């Protein structure tokens, strides 16, 4: 293990888009937290080399730490991960982010064999729907919406986790030209060379579905080893079911409704929340 301040940090218990997640001990109240470790010179080199002056690069890569950092400040709802405290010197190039610890770790790693039953899988959507909304609800959009970033908790309920795409909009929706994600999770808007820009929060309610559809069948919809196929699965494939497990017609019309390639005709949050399949047990 290694001492940082209050705090001794053992194993790895994570790693997401950027840095990783060890288990760390606070000495001063008894506690186990989780801490995700980074090097701010490690993440101005992820964004990639800077352009000589003649899909623009960000001028100040490490804004977007700072923005995930102001974020998850913002965020207080049991459905989503809780910070709980910064280490951050200014002459130090590591970052230290605390949060309150998960302690089942992700829900599940797509692909599996091993998928959700229809109920289990009802139980972690309804909590995924309370932490959207919430977010929504804060202007915040999450952008890369998974199952491996879906924490459960001691309580068998899940946290939303992983916030270092997150964006903060003004107005009603964030208004996108271009995006990040997960290509197998991306909405079949953001996967074309086009004039027309897309809504962000429909993006996070195409992730929830192709979420929930790995719930259920512990694979995704779309799938290809050949990135230019995925994508024109994505944009062009037509929603199917596997023979096996059968699961229920309601529960096949909200993620066929969720996965709607129409971003304009594709369900909303508010509606989800009261589809039949979610409603009922
Ligand atoms: C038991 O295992 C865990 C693992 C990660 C945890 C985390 C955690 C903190 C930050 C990030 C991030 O990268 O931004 C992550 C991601 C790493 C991969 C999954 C999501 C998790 C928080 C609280 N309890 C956790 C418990």
């Amino acid at each position: 293990s290694m001492q940082l301040n209050q705090y001794t940090l053992k194993d790895e218990i994570g790693k997401g888009s950027y840095g990783v997640v060890k288990l760390a001990y606070n000495e001063n109240d008894n506690t186990y937290y989780a801490m995700k470790v980074l090097s701010k010179k490690k993440l101005i080199r992820q964004a990639g080399f800077p352009r000589r002056p003649p899909c623009i690069q960000p001028r100040g890569p490490i804004e977007q730490v700072y923005q995930e950092i102001a974020i998850l400040k913002k965020l207080d709802h049991p459905n989503v991960v809780k910070l709980v405290e910064v280490l951050d010197d200014p002459n130090e190039d590591h970052l230290y982010m605390v949060f309150e610890l998960v302690n089942q770790g992700p829900v599940m790693e797509v692909p599996t064999l091993k998928p959700l039953s229809e109920d289990q899988a009802r139980f972690y959507f309804q909590d995924l729907i309370k932490g959207i909304e919430y977010l929504h609800y804060q202007k915040i959009i999450h952008r890369d919406i998974k199952p491996s970033n879906l924490l459960v908790g001691e309580d068998g309920h899940i946290k939303i986790a992983d916030f270092g795409v997150s964006n903060e909009f003004k107005g009603s929706d964030a208004l996108l030209s271009n995006t990040v994600g997960t290509p197998a999770f991306m909405a079949p808007e953001s996967l074309s060379e086009t004039r027309k820009i897309f809504s962000g929060k429909a993006l996070d309610v195409w992730a929830m579905g192709v979420t929930l559809y790995c719930f259920v069948f512990g694979q995704c919809p779309f799938m290809d080893e050949r990135i230019m196929c995925l994508h024109s699965k994505i944009k062009s494939q037509a929603l199917e079911f596997p023979d096996q497990p059968d699961i229920a017609e309601d529960l096949k019309d909200l993620i066929t409704r969720m996965l709607d390639k129409n971003p304009e005709s594709r369900i909303v949050v508010p509606e989800i929340k009261l589809h039949p399949w979610v409603t009922r047990h």
